[PDB]
């Protein structure tokens, strides 16, 4: 309808990208590559005046908008099929305040170009793990990585927002403004509006001391168990995390452990790095440490850690989902499917959360689930798009074998077809509460590829 398509461009100082363009089936495609979907219209938006412009313009045309900052979704709802892509990833400005220990940042960035301008200035402030994870997505749904024990989520340390809503206005969303917006976003996710700038507290991170071994899956069952109880009773410096895989063809790794399923631990001490190697060996040998590395290293240089880069996946399947406790059964079944790891991307992720978070009221945040501990995460990831089942199934059929030792769930983690956990995940309280503020901004689901809540 080019009665739209004309005005468009001329507020619009950014690039549209056709289905005609060679660069199309380049900017298509995401982080999970077992989504095959064509848009019909790639918006490389470059300012605030470039997403209400294609916010105003999806509007008036009635496209499926598909919002991108990272393209990490693990669920696909960063491209649609045949809407309009609303690309952020050049929206990518940082400025940061030494003196105010204040960040403001774009939606398109990536987190390690958030890490990289803080660390300027030994500062930092929690986000995820990987750094070309975007900063957008994750963030609106609350986002955890090492710095979230000691100082919590990220939701935890956002003070102000500006957010372009589906009737192509710009907000700003802080305590003091729409702190019903405000409310919303930090765990809601993109349900409410497209958010182009995000203001952040930081905190002064030094050197950290970091480790990383491989124990033997053999000695599996009591590190789980040391895993599981030492950090109920631990202080929130150590941020302990245990992800099952096989293990990788390292030269620091024996070539007997060379592709059969190992425990990789990693832990880092957030504070003072002696008090690092005193409180880090207390936990390093409740199994047999193999393929060892420690270090005292920058932040900047523990985000960009993860993973050890065999290889980039191209097809993932996750099933997440948070717990309680950790029953001694559970455990056993968590070795149990260790042993039928079929690739060596898959990673059976045990994280403990908790720390600052869980200190945090329920009703603070629209982020569910802070008072579970535990978040497990069945993360499969291959090459080849034709044993897609056999590694799918082996998270189904382990997220299933345990389903019921779980409650709710990260909307961060969600696979494609799982919009039904909605509910589920946020509770009935904070979905309610959620829809009501749909409706007063969302009021006609503009923004609907996402862990949607309908107004
Ligand atoms: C390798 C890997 C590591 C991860 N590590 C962590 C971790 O440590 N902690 C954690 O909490 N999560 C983690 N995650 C989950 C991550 O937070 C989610 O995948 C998130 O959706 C990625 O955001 P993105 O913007 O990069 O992806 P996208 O595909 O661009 O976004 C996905 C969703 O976010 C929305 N969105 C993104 N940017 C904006 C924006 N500016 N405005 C409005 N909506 C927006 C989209 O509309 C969509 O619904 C990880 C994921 C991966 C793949
Ligand atoms: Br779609
Ligand atoms: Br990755």
């Amino acid at each position: 309808d080019p009665a739209t398509l004309a005005a468009f461009s001329a507020a619009f100082r950014g690039e549209l990208i056709w289905p005609s363009d060679a660069d199309y089936d380049e900017a298509r495609r995401i982080w999970n590559g077992t989504i095959d979907r064509r848009p019909a219209l790639i918006a490389r938006c470059t300012s605030t005046p470039d997403v209400v412009a294609a916010v105003s313009f999806a509007r008036k045309s009635g496209l499926l908008v598909a919002v991108r900052g990272g393209g990490h979704s693990m669920a696909g709802h960063s491209v649609c099929d045949g809407g309009i892509v609303i690309d952020l990833s050049l929206m990518n400005s940082i400025k940061v305040s030494r003196r105010l220990r204040r960040a403001r940042a774009q939606g398109g960035c990536l987190l390690g170009a958030f890490d990289t301008a803080t660390q300027a200035h030994m500062l930092a402030t929690p986000a995820g793990v990987v750094s070309h994870t975007g900063l957008g997505g994750l963030v609106l749904g609350g986002g955890f990585g090492w710095l979230s024990r000691k100082y919590g989520l990220s939701i935890d340390n956002l003070t102000s927002v500006e957010i372009v809503t589906a009737d192509g206005g710009v907000l700003t969303a802080s305590d003091t403004e729409n702190p019903d917006l405000f409310w919303a976003v930090r765990g809601g996710g993109g349900n409410f509006g497209v958010v182009t700038a995000f203001e952040f507290d930081l905190h002064r991170v030094g050197p950290v001391r970091f480790a990383s071994t491989y124990y033997s899956l053999d000695e599996g069952p009591q590190v789980i168990r040391a895993w599981r109880d030492h950090m109920a009773t631990a202080p929130d410096e150590l941020t302990w995390a245990l992800y099952l895989r096989l293990a990788p063809p390292l030269p620091e790794l024996p070539a007997d452990m060379h592709g059969k399923p190992v425990i990789c631990a990693m832990s880092c001490w957030i504070g003072d790095p002696h008090e690092g190697e005193r409180q880090l060996e207390s936990i390093l040998h409740a199994g047999k440490p193999h393929g060892l590395t420690k270090a005292t290293l920058p932040y900047r240089a523990l985000q960009a850690y993860s993973f050890p880069g065999a290889v980039v996946p191209d097809r993932i399947y996750t099933k997440s989902g948070y717990l309680n406790e950790l029953s001694d059964e559970a455990t056993d079944t968590v070795l149990e499917h260790a042993a039928d790891i079929a690739s060596p991307f898959t990673q059976l992720e045990l994280l403990y959360l908790g720390g600052a978070v869980a200190r945090v009221p329920d009703d603070a945040t629209a982020y569910p689930n802070r008072q579970s501990p535990f978040v497990t995460n069945l993360a499969a990831a291959w090459m080849d798009p034709t044993e897609d089942a056999r590694h799918t199934a082996w998270a189904r059929e382990g997220y299933r074998a345990l389903a019921g030792h779980l409650s709710g769930g990260y909307v961060n983690f969600m696979n494609p077809g799982e919009a039904d956990r909605t509910r589920e995940a946020y509770g009935a309280a904070k979905f309610e509460r959620l829809q009501g503020v749909k409706a007063k901004y969302d009021p006609t689901n503009l923004f609907r590829l996402n862990q949607n809540i309908p107004p």
